[PDB]
């Protein structure tokens, strides 16, 4: 399952590079909103596919998915529950989706605050689960309960990952409704270049 | 380098199982201190070889060594800077090295307190390094400085790992001087069975 995920993610990155390049070329050519929206929607569809493949990987090996060892070294410094922190990515793209109207500014900052609150609450719940596993493993005839208990805890860990990816996807979705097509394209370009620069830097660390 | 480490560690575990079994058989046969000390010293030599292979792996890929992803899932709940926490392992073996004399009790508790203090200080330094890398990567013509800076930071991370393994080895060494051969054998048996039980439990999580 993890081998399949790593191959799928490799191909996902190749397609990500293409979709980011396509939107770069479109912004530079100042193409109209209709053609540009197709590229925005393609980028959004591509992220949706990432979340799908991550959900499968979490079922296959939640610990590996959580370790971030499938991402590059520099990306791991910015990981929160199996991916990036949406509240921080909002700061990354903020200068590029500007200028924002007053209403858009209120909507984006609201979204950032609510994502921050959701991230903190999920982190607190995951912390409680993890500390409790530390304590319970430490204490721990096999009639089947130990494996069943392990599967309950794996399901609980997977739920945290799923909820974190849900928050990431929901934040991307809500930005796509706040922003015009052109603002969204600029934000997606910035987000894509951010991820690419982190991966490029990891090559220097290797 | 990491592929070589994982193969070396696999063979290390196979030999660990043999050395733990050999000392189990010896304790049960109530063999004399001279033959028993050979088995104690073999166990100590085997841990020394673990630290050697870990030092090579830290040079090859410090992040992988630190991730603990080369250990089994349940062991990762108990990892501190690239391995187990010596102060906690002292608690694991304490019931089995008993009865201790008053002097031995003072020496062991002293060692546990000093290891705890060293662990906290190393954790604080690693935390400062890591938070500073988060901040500096976030801020970050290439004339060679970015790679050189990465190598300085990798060397600093490797130093923390090396210092943590030094503390682990020093604690094992100092226990071997406090304890009689028979107490040491009982403690090594307990430590070995502890690690084996954690690995066995990880099979249930998989
Ligand atoms: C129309 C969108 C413009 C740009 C919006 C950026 C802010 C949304 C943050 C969520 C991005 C999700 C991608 C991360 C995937 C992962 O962590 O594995
Ligand atoms: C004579 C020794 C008796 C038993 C002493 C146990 C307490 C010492 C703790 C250090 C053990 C080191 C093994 C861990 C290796 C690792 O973390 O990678």
């Amino acid at each position: 399952g993890i081998a399949a995920f790593e191959m799928e993610y490799t191909h996902w990155l190749e397609e990500q590079n293409r979709r980011v390049s396509e939107i770069r070329t479109a912004l530079q050519a100042h193409i109209g909103d209709i053609e540009l929206k197709m590229l925005v929607d393609s980028c959004l569809n591509h992220y949706a596919n990432l979340f799908r493949m991550k959900a499968d990987a979490a079922k296959a090996d939640v610990f590996f998915l959580m370790s971030g060892m499938w991402r590059t070294s520099t990306e791991r410094f910015f990981q929160w529950i199996g991916g990036f922190r949406p509240s921080e990515l909002l700061n990354v793209v903020m200068p590029y989706v500007e200028p924002l109207t007053d209403q858009q500014l209120l909507e984006v900052r609201n979204l950032q605050q609510s994502s921050q609150q959701a991230e903190e609450a999920l982190s607190q719940g995951l912390d409680k689960l993890q500390q409790g596993l530390v304590e319970s493993i430490a204490i721990q005839v096999n009639h089947g309960a130990p494996m069943a208990s392990a599967m309950e805890n794996l399901q609980a860990l997977e739920s945290f990952v799923n909820q974190a990816d849900h928050l990431r996807q929901q934040t991307l979705q809500q930005m796509s409704k706040i922003l015009t097509t052109r603002q969204a394209a600029r934000g997606l370009l910035a987000l894509g270049e951010y991820f690419h620069r982190l991966r490029a830097l990891s090559s220097l660390w290797a």
